């Protein structure tokens, strides 16, 4: 099954042929992606040469509680983390329940990559790129069920001063299908990217079913293309939420908004707002704003907000199948589906 209940439609490594490989470390993950290379005769093979399911089993709670407690000296650390560049064989990393990381995942022109079950957070080199999770020029990518945190703060004199962390999930160049599904997203700054700059735009990106909790900003910073956000909850937004630009088209709905300043707006550009088409969440009207305590703020730049809780423009036929529940039942039950030792569970409305 390719049903990734988004645009990715991706079964990973999980197909014929899979190799199933345990990974203890940071490293054996990279050791065992560099063997995967290798077809009977010890030559590399371009775009890998057998599907992988790596599961791994490590745990990097030393790392990630000493940075919780030192948050400020982060940023100017190395930055860590594993890339997959260019391995268009299919690829699983499935943590295994107790796994941690201290480390990220970055997918570099590569395709048919699923991330599941990894609880990644705190990680170094806020000021060098240090994300998460990054997917760039690689089409077919599922992020689900994953928990990425940090601290939601700035400390003082960072570069830019906006690198204490980097992002959870940055998307850009030709990552044209992505789903990002399942994930508790927590004490996060800058979420993620939807384009890496005001010419960078375009790609089909699904967000279902997340949990955002204490997060200034990006849900994404969309750029171009199409957004399709459904049964996400999204709780203690402290900056802005879906940020629709250069012209970009979302399709929000069923989702649950509370304590959320700007949850949908059009900001930072001054010119070619995206457009938003709002149906189903708990928010229906203007009237709800003071029932669920959503803020909005103006910008030094022409913008536009949702103040008026009305769509702005259309939405394409969404191509693939999905079920939404309510925007109740996102609230009652979503916590207890998204992130890690859930099981890959998924919210189905005979749960609600
Ligand atoms: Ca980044």
């Amino acid at each position: 099954a390719t049903d990734t209940g988004g645009y990715a439609a991706t079964a990973g490594g999980n197909v014929t042929g899979a190799v199933s490989k345990t990974a203890t470390s940071m490293q054996d993950i990279v050791n065992i992606i560099d063997a995967a290379r290798l077809d009977a005769n010890g030559k590399k093979v371009k775009g890998g040469a057998y599907p992988l399911v790596i599961t791994y089993t490590g745990n990097e709670d030393s790392l990630i509680n000493a940075a919780a407690a030192n948050i400020c000296g982060q940023w100017s650390k190395d930055p860590r983390g594993v890339e997959i560049k260019e391995f268009t064989k299919g690829i699983t990393i499935i943590g295994a329940n107790g796994s941690s990381a201290n480390f990220g995942i970055w997918i570099k022109k590569s395709s048919d990559v699923v991330v599941q079950n990894m609880r990644i957070g705190y990680l170094p080199g806020g000021a060098k790129d240090g994300d998460m999770i990054r997917v760039d020029d690689s089409p077919n990518v599922w992020v689900d069920h994953n928990e990425l945190f940090a601290a939601n703060h700035e400390c003082d004199g960072t570069p830019d001063n906006d690198t204490t962390f980097e992002s959870a999930v940055d998307i850009k160049g030709a990552s044209n299908t992505v789903t990002v599904s399942y994930n508790y997203i927590h004490g996060v700054k800058k979420v993620g990217l939807d384009g890496s700059s005001s010419s960078d735009t375009g790609r089909n990106i699904t967000y279902h079913h997340n949990y955002y909790n204490d997060v200034n900003a990006r849900l994404p910073l969309q750029r171009g293309g199409l957004v399709h956000a459904y049964n996400n909850l999204y709780t203690n937004i402290t900056g802005s939420g879906l940020n629709v630009r250069q012209n970009g088209q979302a399709l929000i709905e069923n989702n649950w908004f509370e304590k959320a300043i700007n949850p949908v707006t059009s900001r930072y550009d001054g010119k070619n707002f995206g457009t938003w088409v709002l149906k189903g969440n708990n928010i229906t009207k203007p009237a709800d704003f003071s029932t669920y305590s959503i803020t909005w703020t103006a910008d030094t730049k022409p913008y536009v907000n949702a103040d008026s809780w009305t769509s702005t423009g259309t939405f394409p036929t969404v191509a693939y199948n999905y079920s939404p529940v309510s925007a109740q039942c996102v609230k009652d039950k979503l916590p207890g589906y998204a992130g890690v030792g859930k099981n890959l569970a998924t919210l189905t409305s005979t749960a609600c």
